[PDB]
């Protein structure tokens, strides 16, 4: 796992559209952005049928209804080298305040922004541009 | 974490009943199989009382009700060395399509198939034999 | 990640108020304890407004209502070094028995007990002092 300093060298290269203060002791705190966010409104029948999304204008605050999953576009764009992978964990503040999210991975070689799924246990809200996820960088044994 | 190459040499030895296609850039995608799957219908009173399960025939597609947790047996059987461990994360497609799952680990020394717990946020379904989880291989500092 | 023996050497200094039996093959099993636990009753409006908590006496068992998130104080107190971090995952028994928890991390330098959030999918209960989470220790590339 990469330390605060090692992650700092990734800014502008591996992690684009970053925020310096978001580089933590041992990870980077991903933020949610975008002109819009999405609310899943009808279940998926995988793998053939994806869930039905309701598009919502992401103004200053995203309003979430209890028992619904929402998709957010990350502020950050990623350019993963075949040498690194990232474990996406949830920021503790979100976990302790009633938000759910499963663990997922940004695989080596991945390019682009990432869309994260946050499920609201209660009617609640998340501020646009706030940090929601704690990224842990893992190095592959072989590229 | 083991790369695609390292995981490939695990097939037939550490990962049985596998699919060569499921070996990813830095992980193996576990699949759900079995003649049956289970639905939790009554809550647990841990550790003394486990949750009450309803057994359901796993035909070709497993139907899930919103706000219920389901147990699926993996197609893959594991034979973990005292030198390796596995972090079970959720496949992104499942996360983004309204399925929840907590992070868990297959510890060194573990033998057998794994029963994974997927919680449905919406009435939905998952195809029998489809990939649902993204396995990351962790090597112990000492066997 | 750190192995069983490596975790034993952390008892008394990195992991306080521990239980020897809770040291596993490749992790430490955190326990829930404390005079009381908390039920989230009203959603959060992050980051400005945290979720509204209801304080509940934690006697011998913690009774949880379906679709509610609860905060538990860990028995264990941590004193993380500058080159060690912990990935908090859920014990498989809790996952398979209908309890949800998102992945979170105890960062290098962190000092104190941790409050974990468990979301109940069903009306259920958890015994005071029982193991709920499986801690995986990660070493930083640089302190």
């Amino acid at each position: 796992i990469l330390s605060h300093q090692s992650i700092k060298n990734l800014l502008g290269k591996v992690i684009l559209n970053y925020s310096e203060e978001n580089v933590r002791e041992n990870g980077y705190d991903l933020r949610i952005c975008g002109d819009k966010y999405y609310e899943l409104v009808q279940g998926a029948e995988l793998p053939e049928k994806k869930a039905t999304l309701r598009e919502i204008e992401f103004k200053e605050r995203a309003i979430l209804s209890a028992n619904h999953t929402y998709l957010f576009e990350s502020c950050e764009e990623f350019n993963m080298p075949a040498d690194l992978a990232v474990l996406i964990t949830l920021k503790s503040t979100l976990a302790r305040n009633g938000f759910l999210a499963p663990p997922t991975v940004i695989d080596a070689g991945y390019k682009g922004k990432v869309n994260v799924a946050i499920t609201a246990v209660y009617n609640s809200s998340l501020k646009k541009g706030m940090a929601t996820h704690h990224l842990i960088f893992l190095k592959l044994d072989k590229p």
